[PDB]
């Protein structure tokens, strides 16, 4: 019977096929019927994207620079498949590539545990946390394929030649035909990284641990943990231990594997392509795709974008199409619209704004936790194949509005 | 009381650390008393390596080009730390990354699986198999630090301008330092690794999977899907079909995740660096790094490299180094003798080895399997903290001993 009134306005990035879905339903019946938000709406659809040459993503990540906070859907990213079965012009760069590199910071991510679930990794107890690089590497690199017999060379010209000199140092010499390719990245992201790596460490009270091929990229990954070791014996090496908490660095095969034995319970700092990866394990490990939050977060500390750590699910979208049921799980979709809401309200200081947050994740969790309502994702993982446990894609969504009714009476 | 002649010469690689210390006992205790074999030696510790200038390690690597079977321990591949440890003169490249880029060929890991011996993702109950690419990518790049602002280019320029034409693309413009890299890979190369693995899906009867980030890297990782099916309906597609097994790209993203979920019993073709990545992740999922085999298989299939998947296990031998006991498991590193012995005899129509390999194995596996003794990484894979659960390194490697002598009356 009463709305609560969201100060700044929170931008709004729709995606595609399943996820597409899950969405609308989701403000139709848990956001917009208690909020009074001003959507700045930016539809990032394949065929929006298409007809809009992609201008629409560049026009959404700087609405998200201007007003702090961005909720966004999952999106196809155009892959020659892509482009035929949506007749696109070009075959157009993923969108969270533009937004992350626009935007730039770190992504954090971690898994959603319900206790009521199983877990894949069973001796994992403690949530473990990703932090993925956003801004350079390979999801802003220049890939191209070579045609024949010749030369491969990066060329470096600088601006000043006072300051520094010119680099051109010899790659290849192809006798056949193959790719290549050359990314990259800055000092001045690879700081802001460690800065945020080393704040969420110690905001949570958990260790910290940065993973890198060092012994291989000498130089490239060398100016990782290099910055990083710089960074914490600057202004970090202090309350880390004073809190019991330590920053290591290791080589990504020992980590990954010092990860996939423990208990879980610290954050893993990683390159973007890294961050990406293996967030998805951590995410799968934990329980499903279903159950990790994501959101990137910019060096200022001002600036957010929340978003789901899964895709669109196509596989389940498929089955959506010919009129079959479906059981997608929409718990990190909500998740995604909490925590930016959370965020929200936090900027603003809008403690309503938050305690719904808390009351629409409290319920989203206890409608499984509690009611024991989950989606076949969930189902598999307590070891029941039988139909008769779980419920439809809708059918959930619809136990969590009707159990966030209830528990917003109090 | 009698010992098997060995027609061809095997090449061996001595290492480092605990691996090294390992690596003696093995063949002092296992591998000379039984066999006549003219073992053409090659010491790459890193006092070898540098007092060589890392020569040796091309000497090692061409020396297994000509007798076809090496057998590699496992080396320190020198960073900042390593230069000042053993007072380097250069920061060598990793012997691994030198050797295999001279060999070409694909890196095939799986673990050693011990029945009694429990596993950290339960839901795994048949054997993964990792095709690693070992030809180039990040593994033979060229990286560098960028002082200020400057342009960077990738620049091409082909010997016969008449088939191909010169190419220089603008990577980045930097406006302050950071790093910049540039890697690559042939085409001739990507055939061969497809061809390998499509002929060990059908040789073991398991469905190949090819993972990629093609959303991303359209050109290059693209290129690998394009030969992988290109290859596939060319010469496999029909043999597939047959056997009632699927190749299949996916993106990396879900390859891991489905493979998490999994109940295993497949094989995954992975590019280089997520070969290196993802087999530890495998390795440590199924028990541990130290139950794991690798073997390099030239594109030829007539020159192998065997070698243990993991490293020389510093943080042991740091133990050891101050006169404190040490349980590192021996097992993989037995392993890389026995499967380059194995190789050894295939190629030399050798019987009597291929014997002695697989006893040897047996042995190896049933000091575990039978006798249950074992390493600590194998006891509290069982869940036993409690000292007595677990022996010594040489502890173990007396067992399997004991054990081999055994079974050898037979
Ligand atoms: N950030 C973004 O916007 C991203 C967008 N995408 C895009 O999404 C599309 C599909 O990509 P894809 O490789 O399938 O990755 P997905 O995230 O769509 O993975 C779908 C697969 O994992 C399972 N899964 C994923 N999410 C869920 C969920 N919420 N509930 C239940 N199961 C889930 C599905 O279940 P099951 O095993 O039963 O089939 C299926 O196997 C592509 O266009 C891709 O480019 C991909 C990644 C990120
Ligand atoms: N192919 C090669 O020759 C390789 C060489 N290296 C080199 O090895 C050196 C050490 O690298 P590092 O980061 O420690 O990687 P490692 O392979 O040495 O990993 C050691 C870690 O994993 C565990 N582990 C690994 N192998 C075993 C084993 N056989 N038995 C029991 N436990 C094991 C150890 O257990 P725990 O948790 O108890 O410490 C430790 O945590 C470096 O110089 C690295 O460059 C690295 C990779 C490959
Ligand atoms: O940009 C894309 O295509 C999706 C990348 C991805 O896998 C993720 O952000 O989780
Ligand atoms: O060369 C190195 O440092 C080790 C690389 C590695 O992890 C491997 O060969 O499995
Ligand atoms: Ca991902
Ligand atoms: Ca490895």
């Amino acid at each position: 019977f009463s709305k609560i009134k969201v100060k700044q306005p929170v931008v709004e990035l729709d995606g595609d096929e399943m996820t597409r879905i899950i969405w609308d339903k989701i403000k139709k019946k848990l956001i917009l019927p208690y909020l009074d938000v001003d959507l700045k709406y930016y539809d990032l659809s394949v065929e929006s994207r298409d007809a809009t040459s992609d201008k629409i993503t560049q026009d959404a990540a700087e609405a998200i620079k201007k007003y702090g906070v961005g909720i966004k859907c999952a999106t196809i990213t155009p892959d020659e498949a892509r482009v035929k079965e949506f007749n696109l012009h070009k075959m157009w760069k993923s969108p969270n590539g533009t937004i992350r590199n626009i935007l730039g910071g770190t992504v954090f991510r971690e898994p959603i545990v319900i206790p009521r679930i199983p877990r894949l990794v069973p001796r994992w107890e403690k949530p473990i946390i990703i932090g993925r690089h956003a801004h350079g590497d390979q999801y802003k690199a220049t890939d191209t394929l070579i045609p024949g017999p010749g030369s491969l060379e990066l060329v470096y010209k600088p601006s000043d030649p006072t300051t520094a000199q010119p680099q051109t140092l010899k790659v290849y010499d192809y006798k056949g035909s193959g790719v290549a390719m050359a990314m990259y990245n800055t000092d001045e992201s690879i700081e802001g990284f460690a800065h945020s790596s080393f704040k969420l460490a110690i905001d949570k009270k958990l260790n910290l641990f940065l993973s890198t091929k060092n012994t291989i990229l000498k130089k490239y990954d060398g100016r990782f943990k290099d910055i990083f070791q710089e960074v914490y014996e600057a202004q970090y090496k202090s309350k880390f231990e004073q809190l019991g908490i330590h920053y290591e660095h290791r080589l990504i095969d020992d980590m990954v594997a010092q990860m996939i034995k423990s208990k879980g319970g610290f954050i893993m700092a990683l390159k973007n392509y890294d961050g990406d990866v293996q967030s998805d394990i951590v995410a799968q490990g934990f329980g499903s795709l279903g159950l990790m939050t994501s959101i990137l977060v910019t060096p200022d500390g001002k600036t957010f974008e929340s978003e789901a750590a899964h895709g669109t699910v196509t596989r389940h979208y498929r089955k959506y199409q010919k009129g079959e049921e479906t059981s997608t799980n929409s718990i990190a979709s909500i998740f995604a619209w909490s925590r930016g809401l959370l965020k929200r309200g936090e900027l603003d200081n809008t403690p309503a704004l938050c305690k719904f947050a808390n009351i629409l994740e409290s319920a989203t969790l206890n409608t499984v936790q509690q009611d024991g309502i989950m989606t076949k994702d969930l189902a598999l993982a307590c070891g029941n194949n039988e139909r008769s446990a779980y419920v439809t894609t809708e059918e959930f969504l619809d136990a969590v509005e009707k159990r966030l009714q209830k528990e917003i009476k109090s």
